[PDB]
């Protein structure tokens, strides 16, 4: 119970449910985000992570090794991997600037209160620019100093040294902490609720128009923040279920992890859009015009939030301590399932354990030192737009579609009755032989015959810089043929000889030699 309970809470706070549910929930309107992002929840989100868990608690095997159901569907436990890696790239340079807004707000006096700073502009506007975007912007990330994503500059030296030590702090890392988000969460919600002009700001969240539900980028945003908040995708779900016991349940596991991760996202975008709404109503401007919709939103709507509480030196000492935390609690299980992951695939990196450890923690730093530059926003925001979304989609489809056709629902279901005693009903069945496949291959054609710039602001990429993230997704998306084609021709006989072994089970091994392959007759295709 108390083991149980302390499970649920971890996974209920983390980085993705306070940085960037906020920051997608701004761009999309604030309705007409929540009624796609429930629809594919309770939809497509606890269906796979069932599924997920019950994989991984059977087969007892990591990421990649678990494909000996069907072994010609590998390449996603890789697929997988480069996308963790691609993640973790960009996910240090939020701990980066946590640590130097930590450094910085320990003084009696805020930087970002008033327009008298170095760092000003006569566009600054006390009560143009607000104070706080315009110390985010030019006292913290230089941006003024880069024309674009063409212009970089050199690096700076205090980003730089924070980088180093959050990344010393996370090789040497890798009851208080579990209830500070909670509290110092309730205690925003609760000035943001008494504050004037947010009722303003709580109605334009809870209003849906119905004019972008016809559009494609609000259900994309939707489906990708699905799978970055439940974790399914990464390969982590997997590795971590590996030693989940035997007879524990996973149904009772995801009911209870679904619910209580979607009110823990509900409950931040409710804070942030009452603040949102406080300041239009301070500024006199409208909602839609306070800030941009980039990912460093909560760094300009926080300070402000701390700003217009009581001893706000101490809120703002111990908020990002805590969001510190969340950040090298994220990153050290991603690492950590890519490091693991890797070690068990090849038995070669196995005597030299802690040597290819520094070489993965040296290269994460050394391809993160890209994003401390003047213009390093335009490459978070670019990695940001390409390293998840249409690969971890594919991903996700190629497993689900793996896992259900080519193995078997009815096989599924006879392990998970093995395992706890319970066998799936129809609904666990449908959604993951029908329901779940048709709207993940949905999302994807739309995702990738739509173009879809990015953008911060009001800068537009060239061309080359699409061609680049275009180059960087397909990187991680094209492990699947090039094992697929290994494979086929790594097996001898002849066409059919090689087709048995290759999509039937290591367990059906005794049975396909003595001339009986399941996955040759219609029925086994032809049941749900
Ligand atoms: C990209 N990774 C990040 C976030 C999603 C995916 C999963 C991974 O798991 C974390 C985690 C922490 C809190 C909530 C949700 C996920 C994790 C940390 C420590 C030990 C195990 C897992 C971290
Ligand atoms: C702003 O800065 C100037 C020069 O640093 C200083 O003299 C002044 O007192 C500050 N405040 C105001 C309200 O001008
Ligand atoms: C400041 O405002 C003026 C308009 O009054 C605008 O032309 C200028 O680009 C602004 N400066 C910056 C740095 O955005």
């Amino acid at each position: 119970k108390i083991d149980f309970l302390l499970s649920v809470i971890g996974f209920a706070v983390d980085l993705a449910n306070v940085w960037r549910f906020p920051y997608l929930c701004y761009k999309n309107g604030g309705g007409a985000f929540l009624v796609p992002y429930l629809l594919f929840m309770v939809i497509a989100g606890m269906p796979l992570f069932y599924m997920e868990l019950a994989l991984g608690q059977f087969n007892r095997e990591g990421a990649a090794g678990v494909w000996k159901i069907c072994p010609i569907l590998k390449g996603v436990g890789f697929t997988v991997i480069l996308i963790s890696l691609y993640v973790g790239f960009f996910y240090n340079v939020i701990i980066a600037w946590a640590l130097h807004y930590l450094f910085s707000s320990f003084t009696t006096e805020l930087p970002w209160i008033h327009c008298n700073n170095s760092w000003n502009s006569p566009n600054c506007s006390d009560a143009g620019t607000t104070p706080a975007a315009e110390y985010f912007e030019r006292g913290v990330l230089h941006l003024h100093q880069s024309h674009g994503i063409d212009d970089l500059g050199p690096p700076r030296w205090q980003l730089t040294a924070c980088l180093v030590l959050v990344i010393v702090l996370l090789y040497f890392s890798l009851w208080i902490t579990a209830t500070m988000p909670y509290v110092v969460l309730t205690a925003l919600l609760l000035r943001g609720v008494t504050l004037p002009g947010a009722i303003d700001g709580i109605r334009a969240y809870l209003s849906v128009d119905f004019y972008r539900l016809c559009e494609a980028s609000v259900w994309i945003d939707a489906a990708t923040q699905v799978c970055f908040s439940l974790g399914v995708g990464f390969g982590v779900l997997i590795a971590f279920s590996s030693y989940n016991k035997f007879t524990n349940n996973c149904y009772r596991d995801a009911i209870v992890t679904t619910s209580i991760n979607s009110l823990t996202s509900f409950s931040s975008g409710f804070v942030v859009f009452s603040f949102l709404g406080y300041m239009a109503q301070k500024h006199s401007v409208p909602i839609g015009d306070v800030a941009k919709d980039g990912p460093g939103l909560i760094f300009i709507i926080y300070p402000e939030a701390i700003a217009t509480l009581p001893l706000s030196s101490a809120w703002a000492v111990v908020f990002f301590i805590m969001l510190l935390t969340l950040g090298i609690d994220s990153a050290m299980g991603g690492m950590e399932s890519v490091i693991t992951g890797l070690i068990d695939e090849f038995q070669l990196l196995h005597r030299h354990r802690e040597l290819f450890t520094l070489f993965i923690v040296l290269a994460t730093f050394l391809l993160s030192l890209f994003c401390v530059t003047n213009g390093g926003i335009y490459v978070f925001t670019l990695l940001d737009h390409f390293a998840a979304g249409t690969s971890i989609l594919f991903g996700v489809l190629i497993e689900a579609i793996g896992v259900a056709w080519f193995y078997g629902v009815g096989q599924f279901s006879d392990d998970i009755q093995q395992m706890t005693g319970q066998r799936p009903s129809l609904y666990w069945r449908l959604c993951w032989k029908l329901v779940s496949p048709c709207f993940l291959l949905f999302v994807v054609v739309v995702s990738i015959v739509t173009f879809r710039p990015p953008h911060y602001g009001a800068y537009i990429f060239p061309d080359w810089a699409n061609a680049l993230g275009w180059v960087i997704a397909t990187s991680s998306m094209a492990m699947v043929p090039i094992y697929a084609a290994y494979k086929f021709c790594s097996l001898p006989g002849s066409f059919r000889e090689k087709l048995a072994y290759a999509i039937a089970p290591e367990k059906d091994r005794e049975l396909v030699d003595r001339g009986e392959v399941r996955q040759f007759t219609l029925r086994h295709w032809l049941k749900v």
